[PDB]
DNA sequence: TAACCGCCAAGGGGATTACTCCCTAGTCTCCAGGCACGTGTTTTTTTTTTTTTTTTTTTTTTTTTTTTTCCTTTTTTTTTTTTTTTT
């Protein structure tokens, strides 16, 4: 994301920190567990 | 302008007297509708059982198998020990 430490880093900088340059991210780390948030369908509010 | 009065003339019908007659007053005598008493059969009221729809409750949702993850309380009041200040 923008506010994380892996923001706009190069492949060499990600590799030196033992991170995958091909990793897209998109997940939280909660207690060492990778958690992903699923988008939920809902009705369109304020619609007749 | 004809009401009213005076004068005169004419006639029409209610009052009067008598005769008649006939319809009702009165009195028996028989009998029958008018009336006093009893009651009814429809009319209203009340129960009674059902009917019919609405509402609520309750129970249900194919089976078997294999991996992770999180949690398996928590704040809030009461108690009890400790520390500091004062005479």
């Amino acid at each position: 994301s923008t506010y994380c430490l892996l923001s706009q880093l190069t492949d060499r900088d990600l590799t030196e920190l033992n991170e995958c340059p091909l990793d897209p991210g998109g997940y939280f780390i909660i207690n060492g567990s990778e958690k992903v948030l699923i988008a939920q369908e809902k009705m369109a509010t304020n619609t007749v």
